[PDB]
């Protein structure tokens, strides 16, 4: 029998396009681009004819479609995007059926316990040396495929490690005075407990709620104060800010401010309720999704790749040109990026080892009761691989994107799988380079670049990073903001009020009785690039103008002061970007002599005022817990334990266990193992344009091949 | 009949045949074609089209009416362009006007028998009435004027003509002033070169066997105050050479060490400087790909079947909620004028002109050949008249619209610069988005609207975008490719003896070879008029100020404002950590806030930026162009203040440019304010940049601050 073509394809995901000229229906998913004609014995599928045992039919200006049709036209093999991988890669993330093995296992454990959730549950990386080795040489992983299994027992954690080739528990380790990041279930454990709060329900009326119902609650992390928060650092606690539900779909849009719960997880009970001046809650309806909005007509615009794509997936590795990297999927910092090679006429060369989001802040600047203490770190303590956004197709990406599907464990362990979790897709990105000789004919070939990428959403904020691999051997990593804004409910409407001075010391008046808060977002990347090589050294080179000292008119010259970094903590530095570092290989070198080299650009442009570091006095804590905060680059040797900026347990942490302790050795930096750690960040100052939905804003970072080549590495292949 | 291929090809426009759908799709700009053989319709822009004779198939070839072409792109379904029957009075001078402007000052018992033009122009109406015009279609009641600056050898006069009433205006020489270098320029110094025996025996010394293989560049000399023994009333110019191998490239080959002095006027070289002889680098270094083979790829194409979702009336541009001009100027390029934001029906203004207001490009090596070298692209050679057309799908994607522009050259003649300019829409990602857990997704895409310019002086390409987002922002990017100037030197490698020395003031990017340190710096003239003319400067610095309000808190983030009140204080370095707002202190958004708009100078770029001029501050070139050394500026409006290195910049002796437009120290208090952003980079070399340089690019913004209400982009309330 047949189903209704476009339904059923709309179903699919697939794009349906119909032309009445042509009699002719272009159908658009992923790496297929495809055309079929009503009647038509054969339909093309990226150029190629196929044949369909059941052609179109077209009935009372409705096309049918047989019910394989789908199956028999997506999945021909035309498509040769996707490729099955043979020999399965090292760095593969733990399939659906291991990450139910490593629960198992552990559940069968004598110590396991009824409400132990999972933070994480992630493979655990074989020794560095193996995975080169495979990539390179293709030499087998002799070692067996291990998880790390990070549980919450109620609120302390353990850290197990399971042998899944063996189907063994390793070790069972119980980590002291460490609390465990936000779990999913937490966030209805609040709202359920507020739900059942007789104080809270009196507080909120007191502040002109009668609808308790309607109050929306948010999981927020209390940090750490030495207690001058008056919190018991041994609880696991989270203070809840709320808002109230004016069914414009944007509860963002109605703070309930100065009230704040303080919620005892473990104990399922408000143990604290602080409280500041009634502030009229902001009632007026400021929908953000168009509900009240005309939809501006626009004309089409497509991007097309009728013959297919110029990347391979096989497994989770993708080919593209001179590049050939492996891409897998994290809970807690997302997409991570490994085994990257350029092809060098013939030869691929190392360039990166492992690279991914090491960790993120944005810290807020108001001193009052509702946000003091607000100072995020997404990934580390909400999980934002967990939390991804699928891409919307077309939108969060372009049209010509093919969307990955990736799998990870939920809080429960049981295997989760994120649709559309990651976008890739080639781009036009202008002239790759031009020389028009006068009299001459011209000279010009087009740029492309690959673009990976990723969205997760926590809470009111949605953050989209993107690698980029150019074809001449640079790497970019951008990362965009968008979402809903956190406001200050205020008793200004316009400037002109009483309070608007004091209620605009900390941030803008970008609507009515509604301050966007002034605060700053902290973007850090974990970098193991390894240069044509694993041991490398950082080079410093600071162009300076010096005295002529060469005779003639010029008074001075433009030079370079060139010096080695020799340790990590020289390493880890403010970034100039009038000048230039380097992590050279000082074991190989190009045609002139050069040390082969990567130029490392943490602060490359943004759309937003640039974060030159951490807005806090000195003596904040904050500051203290978090080092990673006030340096754009760090270098630090290569330990397969140390990942995160901001330490691996950092909720309600009371001392830096991140980069200020990767680097608190002061090691040599001299031709090791170097990992490169990226911070750059913007200074938010809110503005009406940014309400009730902020515009994507940008902030750059760039790796840029410097004499790792002999020659422009787009020119092309010698022909003689 | 006709063939099809070859006669739409010889049109310009793309064919492509599908062989399943037996259609033929044809594309050219905005119109966008299908035609089935023997259909007796065609489609264009999504719109049905009756044709006269239909598309023929003969032996397999495509053949149409010889009328087919003007059917069908001019049938008027493709609205991309509209008829201009009122023409906006900053168009540029048309073929007549220039025409009608030499022939009144050739009928001038003062004109001279060789004199040259180093511009012809629009003389500028009153910016009120021709915002009048934009604002409230009232006519200008003044007639188009032109300025014409001629050359007489070296003497350069300025005259002002009426076009409406055919008279000379007026007739003055300008003493002291040299004029910019011009086309022929190029020819004179290779010539005098190819007759001179001097040079001739110069170049043999250096190892040159045929010294008709010599390549010539002029090159200003700029102004040392005589310590470079050169007569400042001469007009001059030095000349690098190279030799050509037949590798297409001769900048791979420095004859280094070896600078002509010419005398344009005498027509002689006037001194030879001979440093150290250095063996001319010989390897064939092509980049044209003669030597080179394409790896395949797939076929990517950006289509927009249904046309364009902007309009062309003359050079009217309107898209989405902007309106603005666009026109072509021989010295500076593209001008963007009139440019108002259409806020939910009121055109509200933004930007009354907007234009690259001047360049500079100089070296950091204090050798005889590279002391001197500061080049002034748009100022001493004129970047318009040296526009590069536009590669139709690689210099511009395959969905842009080629816009053909004309000036005057040299001679006074008019001169169509074909593909002169790109116009294109984009994808640039989200506009913005939320994914509310658990709730429905909500996402918009954004679109961006680029205006693309590539002018091409010597070794160097320029590329400039003007980028409008919906949103009320608006970007320049400035891109720079092309070939380096390199030295000649004895070092192969890094392990030779004068490696060291050689590598001073530069990296060795090939085989005797060093790419010189430099810096790219841009300078934009943008007068702004933020929703009127009266604005005032002001300045935001987020700072961290004690906590006060007790809490655990020992810090707070706040902001620092605060007025600058004149040129002087406008004149500044920008911290990217601060922001700096052109308001409107005579209107307010909703929120009782001054509408305005942030100026960013410096939004990113690819090399390593420039925070300064990299100079002693007791350099010439330093003395010369003050707008080297810092990022804003902001000036009151003067008509005759638009270049940032003065009017005329060739070996002058003192700044004219913006060191001159602020010297005065005027009140920049609720008045019409001009600014110039300078943005700028430091290169220092590498092997990935030669034979030729892959695009490397900065950024700048423009973004609305409190000027709406709320998000510009969410669209007007049902
Ligand atoms: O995103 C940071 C913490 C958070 C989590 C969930 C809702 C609001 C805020
Ligand atoms: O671009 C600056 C001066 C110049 C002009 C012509 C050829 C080479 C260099
Ligand atoms: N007075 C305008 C200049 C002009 C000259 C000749 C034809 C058309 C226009
Ligand atoms: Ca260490
Ligand atoms: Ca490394
Ligand atoms: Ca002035
Ligand atoms: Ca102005
Ligand atoms: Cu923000
Ligand atoms: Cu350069």
């Amino acid at each position: 029998h047949m189903v209704p073509m476009d339904k059923t394809l709309k179903e699919f995901g697939a794009d349906v396009q119909w032309d009445d000229y042509a009699q002719l229906f272009t159908l658009i998913k992923d790496g297929a681009y495809v055309k079929v004609k009503p009647g038509a014995q054969t339909a093309i599928v990226n150029g190629q004819p196929l044949a369909l045992q059941v052609p179109v039919v077209m009935k009372d200006n409705k096309a049918w479609v047989s019910d394989t049709f789908i199956n028999d036209v997506f999945q021909s093999g035309l498509d040769q995007t996707f490729q099955v991988e043979k020999r399965p890669h090292p760095l593969n993330a733990l399939t659906a059926d291991e990450i139910k093995q490593a629960v198992e296992i552990v559940k069968a454990s004598a110590d396991f316990k009824p409400n132990t959730r999972f933070t994480e549950i992630s493979l655990l990386p074989p020794d560095k040396e193996a995975v080169w080795a495979f990539a390179l040489e293709n030499k087998p992983v002799d070692q067996p495929r291990k998880a790390d299994v990070i549980m919450l027992d109620g609120k302390h954690i353990i850290e197990a490690v399971v042998d899944l080739q063996n189907n063994k528990l390793l070790s069972w380790q119980p980590i002291k005075d460490a609390h465990g990041m936000v779990l999913l279930d937490d966030f209805a454990s609040v709202q359920n407990i507020i739900n059942n709060s007789e104080e809270f329900a009196a507080a909120v009326k007191k502040r002109g709620i009668t609808d308790a119902k309607k109050v929306i609650t948010t999981p927020l992390t209390v940090g750490y104060f030495d207690g001058k928060d008056g919190l018991k650092q041994d609880a696991r606690l989270l203070k809840v800010i709320s808002y109230l539900d004016v069914g414009d779909g944007n509860y963002w849009a109605h703070p309930i401010e100065n009230l704040v719960a303080v919620v005892d997880l473990e104990q399922k009970k408000i143990v604290k309720i602080e409280e500041g001046p009634v502030v009229p809650v902001p009632m007026t309806a400021r929908p953000f999704d168009g509900r009240d909005r005309v939809a501006p007509a626009v004309k089409p615009m497509q991007i097309i790749e009728p013959e297919g794509k110029n990347y391979t997936i096989t497994g989770d590795m993708i080919h593209w040109r001179n590049w050939d990297f492996h891409l897998s999927m994290n809970s807690r910092v997302g997409p991570m990026i490994s085994t990257v090679t350029y092809n060098d006429n013939g030869t691929k060369r190392k360039v990166m080892y492992e690279g991914s989001l090491g960790g993120m802040i944005v810290p807020y600047g108001d001193p009052d009761i509702g946000w003091y203490f607000k100072a995020y770190l997404d990934s580390g303590d909400y999980g934002m691989g967990t939390l991804t956004s699928p891409i919307a197709r077309g939108k969060d990406a372009p049209s010509n994107a093919v969307l990955l599907n990736e799998t990870i464990a939920d809080y429960t362990g049981v295997p989760m799988e994120i649709p559309r979790a990651i976008a890739v897709f080639e781009r036009y990105a202008g002239p790759e380079y031009k020389h028009q000789e006068m009299g001459q004919p011209n000279v010009s070939t087009e740029r492309r670049e690959l673009v990976v990428r990723w969205i997760s959403t926590v809470g009111n904020y949605d953050y989209i990073f993107d690698w980029i691999f150019h074809e001449n051997g640079t790497i970019g990593i951008d990362a965009g903001a968008t979402g809903i804004e956190a406001v200050k409910g205020v008793k200004a409407k316009t400037m002109h009020d009483e309070t608007a001075k004091d209620d605009t010391r900390y941030g803008t008046l970008i609507d009515h009785n509604i301050v966007g808060t002034t605060h700053q977002h902290i973007y850090n990347f974990r970098l193991d690039l390894d240069v044509d090589g694993e041991n490398n050294s950082l080079v410093a080179m600071d162009p300076v103008v010096k005295p002529n000292t060469a005779g003639g008119p010029r008074t001075s010259t433009m030079q370079v002061n060139q010096y080695n970094i020799g340790n990590e903590q020289d390493a880890a530095q403010k970034f100039d970007p009038g000048t230039i570092r380097l992590l050279s290989n000082p074991n190989k070198e190009n045609r002139m002599g050069n040390p082969v080299s990567y130029q490392i650009i943490p602060y490359a442009g943004g759309t937003h005022p640039v974060a030159k570091g951490a807005q806090f006095a000195p003596d904040e804590w904050i500051y203290h817990r978090l080092s990673f905060m006030d340096k754009q680059l760090w270098v630090t040797r290569y330990h397969p334990g140390e990942r995160f900026p901001e330490g691996k347990y950092p909720n309600r942490s009371t001392h830096d266990t991140g980069l200020g302790q990767y680097s608190k050795d002061n090691e040599s930096l001299d031709n090791t193992d170097a990992v490169v750690w990226m911070t750059t960040g913007t200074t938010h100052v809110a503005r009406a344009e940014e309400w009730p939905i902020m515009p994507t804003e940008w902030v750059h970072t760039l790796l840029k091949p410097w004499n790792f080549f002999d020659e422009t590495p787009t020119l092309g292949a010698l022909k003689k």
